């Protein structure tokens, strides 16, 4: 499947959860762009203006694309593999409580497994990965790619 074919990729938050504190939103975010900077060659910036690469936008049911949103529950969020235009976009169901901890849906560890998805990589049938399709929270000073994940990412770069 398609892969970014550049190093430096930008992302812009479209608009913030009112789950979260602002500045907790910005953190975690980043937190998940850099698990995948840690095992590719791949350098994420956040830009605050003008198209960015990767869109993180929140949203609830229909949001002008074809993969409407649910209510509370079931999809928390999807992505968009690499590509122009909403190409890997990643969303974010509002009707879930995001959090930084285990309370409502952990913004953090939701956000690497979209990432993973913004980057080319679909669903693991490990239990143990990052990309695997349900949500289980673990600390997240506890959390590491599985060997995986590790794979997959390194399959399409570096
Ligand atoms: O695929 C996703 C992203 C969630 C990944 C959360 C991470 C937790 C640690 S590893 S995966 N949302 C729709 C399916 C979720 S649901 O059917 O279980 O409610
Ligand atoms: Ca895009
Ligand atoms: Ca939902
Ligand atoms: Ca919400
Ligand atoms: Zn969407
Ligand atoms: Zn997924």
């Amino acid at each position: 499947g398609p892969v970014w074919r550049k190093h430096y990729i930008t992302y812009r938050i479209n608009n913030y959860t009112p789950d979260m504190n602002r500045e907790d939103v910005d953190y975690a975010i980043r937190k998940a762009f850099q698990v995948w900077s840690n095992v590719t060659p791949l350098k994420f910036s956040k830009i605050n203006t003008g198209m960015a690469d990767i869109l993180v936008v929140f949203a609830r049911g229909a949001h002008g694309d074809d993969h409407a949103f649910d209510g509370k529950g079931g999809i928390l969020a999807h992505a968009f593999g690499p590509g122009s235009g909403i190409g890997g976009d990643a969303h974010f169901d509002e009707d879930e409580f995001w959090t930084t901890h285990s309370g409502g849906t952990n913004l953090f560890l939701t956000a690497v497994h979209e990432i993973g998805h913004s980057l080319g990589l679909g669903h693991s049938s490990d239990p143990k990965a990052v990309m695997f399709p349900t949500y289980k929270y673990v600390d997240i000073n506890t959390f590491r790619l599985s060997a995986d994940d590790i794979r997959g990412i390194q399959s399409l770069y570096g």
